[PDB]
């Protein structure tokens, strides 16, 4: 099986998850895409009644509106009772990278606050270790961008300012935002780094997702499997 | 002879028309990218003296910076002298079509208000009419983007959402909006078509440069030529 | 009546125009305020059904969120059927000042796409000509607001940049930009200088709003009046 | 003394600390705004030179250009020698609380990389301990500030959200952001606790200054005061 068949049968398998008078958070993302239009689907249909959204990213809201999903904002619902997402990177204890599309903000504001975060990955995402292959997004203040890639530099991290390719410039995230990508070596504690990189002025948010993950349902090549914690 | 030479030679005709103790307005892109390595080499050797630059971009302004040249906002300066950028079209009566980089604001902002605006264009560049060959990047508030799309259609615009390569969902400006690449099949009055798409509320600023340009240098396979009003 | 009293009559008026289905455009500041409560009230009785709100400002969302009436963003949805906002003066041909609370790009946004605006307004927002009383408020990317200021000094309006009290610094709008306060001795042609100032690059939106009001509610000390064009 | 005149003989003192060839943060507030009129002054009188200062908002930034200071954005110096600024509290140990000004997040920026931080104060900022007098400004994504206030309730924090005079809804930062005033009953673990709100999702940054100042100025009725570290 491919890797769009593998994204394909991890979005089926979410919708299992799915149930009337949800409100779901909707991620960001090609795998989370595909789950995006097969629930409007859903819905169009009949097959699942009283659904809201509440969108990571531009990209998701815009897809649920053409997709006719109820959309509302974090601070409009009372509760989100299942987020799904995809990632960049899946370690064996579930702790994510998130941000190869630039919405780890909002899309950790929402998760957060999830009963249950569930993840959407092909098998290409499990790695052993965060930072295998992957770079940790990081979104900064505009003016602190160059004194925090100093600073990350010291920390034996190779980063760089994420440039634009639709637009001359630096990357603006949805935020109005700078990123800057820092790949480590590997990282042996997630959760540490995680809070601690937040502690440096001018990062808004780091793509670290640790100790936040339920369930991550893998398309493999041979088929749907799933690791909870 | 090629591209980026063509590119080259306008870019070293620009330096004529800058002297001491001026404000430049520094436009965005590659063509432009020679002038201010060019300028920032001139002032190095002390060729020029006392100049200070006005970036029209993140970029512009990341590159001046990186060839020691002084920098300011327009706030901070009483007038702009000469501002050199690049264009997307040229028109026979020199009234262009920018913002393929995506910062038209600050461009326009800082353009309008120079004592002299010159354009820096290889031959690929001039058209015979506005929308030959390029649409009208218009930046506009992010939740009026689906009404102006629609609203362009009595122009029958063909107009889309330019949507991001390193971040998901839609480019996003160094203003935080969004950007919808209209593409009309001619606009045979480019300044009341320019007030035009001003006066639709959401509208931030679009790409038409009518009746503000004073001089066109042009990089052709056969050296410089120029265009002037 | 009292001037507390005569915002709320009108509020209550406009109510009549509101019919199940509709998609409502939510106004800014304390006469809608009263409008947006009423309309909560309505919907929670279910004397009307099925309304969507299309906020206008944080102040209008964060208001109807605690009201319960659904809201969304414009492009969310595919109509605005009425909008019902206030206005800082009212000119004997329904032409209005607004921007008071620094809210009139997305006001104009979404009043401008409504299938009929309305306006409600205590008597002493009727004027005799526009700045009468009040400037002019124009929305401004920061970077041009000294020479917008200069730029405004030629048709003789005394301009400033309005500031923060609970911010040091300039007032910054929802989008992240200045407000300059316009005050001109008189605007004989309203729709002409909206049009001037929104030409002027820099500037994203202005607070003439002229030939975009279809009735205006006047609450007076006797009762209610409907001015109609 | 006056509260004037106490602001007034601290920014005196800071003075002193200055040396040709410095690049100097730019604090915002009142008391700051005393040293920069007479570092402007100094400057202007030829007593010292080759200053360059990196304004903490857009104030700070209007002031020093008022008063031709050159200027500079953080990603165009290799460092800050000396950072001067105000607080709303001191404590014992020198922790603060920044904010009442709405400009937390770049004073923070640019005083975390400083060689020497100087705070000046007037008698009426000294406390016994943080949140004697004043609560934690919290900056804030938008969509993230209702989850933040309702979350907040387990450290008993009275929290409000911040709102507007001079415009409707809420006070917006210049980087777009909404502020949360938490009110705790008493920090006593000041970095601890600047550290935990850091790690909330939606939080750009808080106002507790902890372990960050060197140097607090205080002008009291009897004269200054140097407190360090
Ligand atoms: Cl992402
Ligand atoms: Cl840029
Ligand atoms: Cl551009
Ligand atoms: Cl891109
Ligand atoms: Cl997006
Ligand atoms: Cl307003
Ligand atoms: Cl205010
Ligand atoms: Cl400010
Ligand atoms: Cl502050
Ligand atoms: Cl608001
Ligand atoms: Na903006
Ligand atoms: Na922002």
């Amino acid at each position: 099986m491919n890797v769009e068949e593998m994204k394909k049968i991890a979005a089926k398998e979410a919708l299992k998850f799915i149930e009337d008078d949800m409100v779901i958070g909707l991620g960001t993302g090609s795998t989370t895409a595909y789950f995006i239009k097969l629930l409007g689907e859903k819905l169009k249909r009949g097959e699942i009644s009283d659904i809201v959204g509440v969108p990571t990213s531009y990209q998701a809201k815009l897809l649920a509106i053409e997709h006719d999903i109820p959309i509302a904002s974090l601070d409009q619902v009372d509760a989100i009772d299942v987020a799904v997402d995809g990632a960049d990177e899946v370690d064996p204890n579930l702790n994510l990278i998130k941000g190869r599309g630039a919405a780890l903000t909002m899309e950790k504001i929402i998760e957060y606050r999830a009963g249950t975060f569930i993840v959407l990955v092909d098998e290409r995402k499990l790695v052993d270790y965060l930072c295998q292959k992957m770079p940790v997004p990081i979104e900064v203040i505009p003016q602190a961008w160059k004194a925090i890639i100093e600073e990350l530099s010291i920390f034996n991290a190779k980063a760089e300012l994420r440039m634009g390719v639709n637009k001359d410039g630096p990357v603006i995230t949805d935020n109005g935002n700078f990123i800057i990508d820092a790949k480590f070596p590997r990282i042996d504690d997630p959760l540490d780094m995680e809070i601690e990189l937040n502690t440096i002025p001018g990062v808004i948010e780091n793509g670290i997702f640790a100790d936040i993950a339920d369930i991550v349902i893998v398309g493999t090549r041979e088929g749907v499997k799933k690791l909870e914690r």
